[PDB]
């Protein structure tokens, strides 16, 4: 199996040692094909990168979700809430059946209002600026789909929009994350150098806990009959076991659902934007649809369902920028890979997401360009070819909801303003376990449709 350049005793370790790790794997990808090893002191993994092997990957009765190293981390503050517990475990079984009815069809409909009341504030504000003012893309899409979360999931208000700088939360969200991205790196981690970040790393988890603590006890406190999320989280029985969530995970979902339901999909919107102003033709096509499609002050639950194109949009900055880029398998038993790679049980995976999609025998030779059509017949795509939500039943439960709040905000987006790439930007890919295009802007002027 291929392997890239090794540093003595520390193995394959240091070329994680950098800020853009992901992108650094996809280079040796590039380098060194469709699977490769990557060991670090007392730690395997193989890289894979194309959908012929990515497709037996994701069989499950032959690989299972894995906790990566990084997982391992954050389940310090995610605890056995659904992103970082183990199928095997019974809280995750238990909160998979007792979460899903949160994302059924009539669960959708009932958080598009809420939605729209985050999308308005977003038109809003851009209508609201300046002559010549300009917009932090990724900075306004977090505080949207923060507080769309926040909103739709547990009746909270994280006002973003009313703040130039971060909500608290997620500051303590992002550092406690940098925390646990700079554990991967670090030799001895109970050595007296590190005392300060661990009391840093528990501070900032007791401002997220803090937070959790008042969502709870306004819920209680509130006579409004509320219907969403945390009704589920506080009410819900699971069908097999017959049993409710215990008190202590319910914490862990609340924090859960808070970071995994807005970071990735305020990456998504960033990306989509990025590309759209990078291809003209595609944005006008997307703006005709939006105007011919969003007749009314604000969207329907139909209208957003009637935005083909774009969904296609979204798909294709999903397949180029996937934002939850790599996943992690292991081996339920003893088995082997395209017939020539054997593994034993146990034996770790990664499937990076962002590889697969530009593997040129599913997709053609110009995997680097954007066009939407790709996704004009969605079933066309080839099984496992393409993965930005995970597989099976460890795939992304907040998928339908990340992208109906996509379609809603970028069809009002295209809808309300033409947009300028007044700096042309040059995209700078920020990781922090999710991707974001930093430093993205950009100048809105409205086309003075009225709300
Ligand atoms: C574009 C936006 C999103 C992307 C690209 C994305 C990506 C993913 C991926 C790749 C996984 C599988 C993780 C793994 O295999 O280790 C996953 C799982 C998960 N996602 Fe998302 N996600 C997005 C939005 C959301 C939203 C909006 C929510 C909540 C409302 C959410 C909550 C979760 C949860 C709880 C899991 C774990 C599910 C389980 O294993 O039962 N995600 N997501």
């Amino acid at each position: 199996m291929p392997q890239p350049k090794t540093f003595g005793e520390l193995k394959n370790l240091p070329l994680l040692n950098t800020d853009k790790p992901v992108q650094a794997l996809m280079k040796i990808a590039d380098e060194l094909g469709e699977i490769f090893k990557f060991e670090a002191p007392g730690r395997v993994t193989r890289y894979l990168s194309s959908q012929r092997l990515i497709k037996e990957a994701c069989d499950e009765s032959r690989f299972d979700k894995n906790l990566s190293q990084a997982l391992k981390f954050v389940r310090d503050f995610f605890g056995d809430g659904l992103f970082t517990s183990w199928t095997h475990e019974k809280n995750w079984k238990k909160a998979h059946n007792i979460l899903l009815p949160s994302f059924s069809q009539q669960a959708m409909k009932g958080y598009h209002a809420m939605m729209v009341d985050i999308a308005v504030q977003l038109v809003q504000k851009w209508e609201r600026l300046n002559a010549d003012e300009h917009i932090e893309v990724p900075e306004d899409m977090t505080r949207l789909t923060l507080d769309t979360i926040g909103l739709c999931g547990f009746n909270y208000r994280f006002n973003s929009f009313y703040r130039d700088q971060p909500h608290p939360f997620i500051t303590s969200m992002v550092r406690a994350l940098d925390e646990a991205m700079n554990k991967l790196q670090r030799a001895n981690p109970d050595d007296p150098a590190y005392d300060e970040n661990k009391r840093q790393f528990q501070e900032d988890i007791k401002v997220m806990n803090d937070l959790v603590d008042k969502i709870i006890a306004d819920r209680k406190a509130s006579g409004e009959q509320s219907d969403d999320l945390l009704t589920h989280m506080l009410n819900g029985k699971d069908p097999e076991t017959g049993e409710p969530l215990d008190d202590e995970n319910i914490r862990y979902q609340i924090i859960t659902f808070l970071i995994a339901g807005h970071e990735t999909t305020s990456g998504l919107l960033s990306f989509a934007l990025y590309f759209l102003v990078k291809n003209p033709h595609v944005l006008q096509k997307a703006a005709e649809e939006a105007a011919r499609v969003l007749v009314d002050p604000v969207p329907s639950y139909k209208q957003v369902k009637q935005l083909k194109y774009v969904g296609m949009v979204l798909n294709e900055a999903l397949r180029l920028w996937p934002t939850f880029p790599a996943f992690s398998l292991y081996a339920k038993e003893d088995t082997v890979l395209g017939g020539e790679y054997p593994l034993e049980k146990g034996d770790e995976l990664m499937v990076l997401i962002p590889q697969l999609h530009r593997d040129k025998t599913i997709w053609g030779d110009d995997v680097e360009e954007f066009r939407p059509e790709r996704f004009e017949n969605p079933s066309a795509i080839p099984q496992h070819a393409f993965k930005p939500f995970g597989n099976g039943q460890r795939a992304c439960i907040g998928q339908q909801f990340a992208l109906h709040e996509a379609t809603l905000v970028l069809g009002m987006m295209l809808k309300h303003f033409d947009f300028e790439d007044h700096t042309n930007y040059e995209l700078d890919i920020k990781e922090t376990l999710t991707l974001k295009p930093e430093g993205f802007v950009v100048k809105a002027k409205s086309k003075k449709i009225p709300l």
